[PDB]
Formats: C-alpha cells, sequence, structure tokens
C-alpha cells in the first residue's frame, strides 16, 4: 500500500517524498512552506511539491494546516489550484509531523507577467475572465479568498490561469481597511478590479504606504462615502475618521482610464464601488459585455457544498493533527 520514500536536503530543509517524484528543484520558499518542482513518473506531468513549515507547532498552525488540506481537497475547477496528491512519510499517527502537497506546476504568476509586458485588451479579457470564473466557483461554496493579488494568480505559457492560496494592502477592499467584521464575498471583486486596472495601465491602482494612506488613495478615485453608505457604519470611531476628512468626489473613470476599452471602464466602475452591497458579483461580471468572446453560461460551474463547521471549533493539538491525518489517508487522486 505504502510507496518507497527517498530522503534529501534542499536549501536548509529536508524532503522525504515517494520515489515517483524525481528531480526536486526549489521554486520559492516563505512563511507558508517550501515549494519544489518535480517530475511525476506516474503521470509524466511536472508537479509542484509543497512541504508545510511547522504544521503542528501551535493551535493556530494545526488548525491552519487542517484548513488548507480540507480546502485544497475540495477545489476541483480549471481556474482554481487543486490537489494532485497529499502524502506523509509517517507510517502512523504518532510519528505524523510532516505534510506534503502536490499540484500541477505553474511556470509564473500574474506579477511576473504584468510588468514584463503591458497586456493588450484581448489578454486582459481572457485573464480576468478566468479569475472571475474561478471566483464564481469559490464563492458558490461560501468561501472568500480575502487575499487576491497578482502573486496569488498562477499562469502558464498557455495564458491559462489558476487561483492560489484561497504589498497585500494594495488590493484589499476598503471595508477590510476599516476593520468591518461583516464583509461579504464582494471583497474579492474589489481585488479583481484593482488587478484588472493594473493590467490595463501597467501601474498599481492604490499603492498606499499604510492603512491610512491606502484609504486616502481609494477615496481619491471613488469619492468619500455618501449618506447611504454612512448609514451602514456602526463603528463610531470609523465615522469619526471618514466624516472628518475633506470630502472627495467620485472621479470620472472614463477620464482616469482614458484610451481603454469603454466596456473595460464600465466593468471597473461596477467592481470598484465603495458600498459592498452594490458591488457586482462574480457571476454577474461573467455576463458583462466585456467577456462576450469567452462567456459561456453552461461552462461556468459551481462547487459542491463545503463543510466549514470546523472553523468554529476549539480543539487540541492532537485533535487537529488527527483530523489532518484522516484527510491524508482518505484522499482520492483525480482521474488521469
Ligand atoms: C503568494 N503566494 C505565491 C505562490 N505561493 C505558492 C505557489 C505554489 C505553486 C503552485 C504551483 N506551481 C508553482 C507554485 C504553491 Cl504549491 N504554494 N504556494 C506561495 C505564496
Ligand atoms: F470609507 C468607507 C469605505 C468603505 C466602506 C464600506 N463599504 N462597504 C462596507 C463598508 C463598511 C466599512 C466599515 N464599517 C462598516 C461598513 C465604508 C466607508
Ligand atoms: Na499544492
Amino acid at each position: 500500500e505504502r510507496p518507497t520514500f527517498y530522503r534529501q536536503e534542499l536549501n536548509k530543509t529536508i524532503w522525504e517524498v515517494p520515489e515517483r517524484y524525481q528531480n526536486l528543484s526549489p521554486v520559492g520558499s516563505g512563511a507558508y512552506g517550501s515549494v519544489c518542482a518535480a517530475f511525476d513518473t506516474k503521470t509524466g506531468l511536472r508537479v509542484a511539491v509543497k512541504k508545510l513549515s511547522r504544521p503542528f507547532q501551535s493551535i493556530i498552525h494545526a488548525k491552519r494546516t487542517y484548513r488548507e488540506l480540507r480546502l485544497l481537497k475540495h477545489m476541483k475547477h480549471e481556474n482554481v489550484i487543486g490537489l494532485l496528491d497529499v502524502f506523509t512519510p509517517a507510517r502512523s499517527l504518532e510519528e505524523f509531523n510532516d505534510v506534503y502537497l502536490v499540484t500541477h506546476l505553474m511556470g509564473a504568476d500574474l506579477n511576473n507577467i504584468v510588468k514584463c509586458q503591458k497586456l493588450t485588451d484581448d489578454h486582459v479579457q481572457f485573464l480576468i475572465y478566468q479569475i472571475l470564473r474561478g471566483l464564481k466557483y469559490i464563492h458558490s461554496a461560501d468561501i472568500i479568498h480575502r487575499d487576491l493579488k497578482p502573486s496569488n494568480l498562477a499562469v502558464n505559457e498557455d495564458c491559462e490561469l489558476k487561483i492560489l492560496d484561497f504589498a497585500t494592502r494594495w488590493y484589499r477592499a476598503p471595508e477590510i481597511m476599516l476593520n468591518w467584521m461583516h464583509y461579504n464575498q464582494t471583497v474579492d471583486i474589489w481585488s479583481v478590479g484593482c488587478i484588472m486596472a493594473e493590467l490595463l495601465t501597467g501601474r498599481t491602482l492604490f499603492p498606499g504606504t499604510d492603512h491610512i494612506d491606502q484609504l486616502k488613495l481609494i477615496l481619491r478615485l471613488v469619492g468619500t462615502p455618501g449618506a447611504e453608505l454612512l448609514k451602514k457604519i456602526s463603528s463610531e470611531s470609523a465615522r469619526n475618521y471618514i466624516q472628518s476628512l475633506t470630502q472627495m468626489p467620485k472621479m470620472n473613470f472614463a477620464n482616469v482610464f482614458i484610451g481603454a476599452n469603454p466596456l473595460a471602464v464600465d466593468l471597473l466602475e461596477k467592481m470598484l464601488v465603495l458600498d459592498s452591497d452594490k458591488r457586482i458579483t462574480a457571476a454577474q461580471a461573467l455576463a458583462h459585455a466585456y467577456f462576450a468572446q469567452y462567456h459561456d453560461p453552461d461552462d461556468e460551474p459551481v462547487a459542491d457544498p463545503y463543510d466549514q463547521s470546523f472553523e468554529s471549533r476549539d480543539l487540541l493539538i492532537d485533535e487537529w493533527k488527527s483530523l489532518t491525518y484522516d484527510e491524508v489517508i482518505s484522499f482520492v487522486p483525480p482521474p488521469l
């Protein structure tokens, strides 16, 4: 049942992966973990192998490890990164302390291609359509990405895009900047608008230096909140700030994004609305005339129900670790 593992040291960390994965070369490391590119001999595809860093060192870490595994196992969509394999070199639960995730290898992210080439309107259409297509799938399972940004959008040479990890502040919705605890899925739509504006102009839309400067840059373009939006702010300390600034009017998006496709400008206006209740959804954005060449209602599927009840649970270290263990053995690979 269990395959054969081989041990090797890459960078300053260790890797114990099955024999089917060969030629492990590092791609990029961080606080999340170490990612290696490998060749899968069972399928012939190039894969990305991610070793989690300290998966069960604290309650926050153990729950986070369980959350990522449950999330990656549920995502089955062409525009969302999915799990090709999940393994551990441990034979029992007692020695279980390392988790490895395997997925399709993507050569670059949207950050590596935005400044390398100012994208044409046709390429922006295809890239943003793929984001919204994957966002409709994610949002249909009551999941919010919360951290959409160019580095979180993997693209290959074929212009095919996938969402990952479902300055960062440059793409954050203003309701999160104001610490509103009841934001909805439309915070991701705000990030898409910031990303789509960057691809069209080649510039970061809101390159704020801090949480304060970020809001001033946003309010400079979309204007200060009106009376309808002000009625929805319960935090008196929040209103003590917004109602105290110099009131900014909403700028003409056709003038700010001059020379761009008028259909692209119209979509940005519906995406970059201050009031989150009036922001366009992912499903509505797919039907926008900007994506007429790509929109297909019968090929924009939704996700199966996702059980998020674990998020409101207070468990111990071994309990989160044992639940993560169960998800490893119960994994079923996707069909070839
Ligand atoms: C902001 N993010 C940048 C990329 N992140 C990534 C990228 C990958 C990946 C997937 C497929 N092909 C290559 C690499 C993985 Cl597996 N994990 N995190 C790490 C954090
Ligand atoms: F300046 C702003 C910027 C954003 C908002 C906002 N948009 N949608 C929801 C909110 C919001 C922000 C803070 N508290 C409640 C609601 C309100 C005022
Ligand atoms: Na992965």
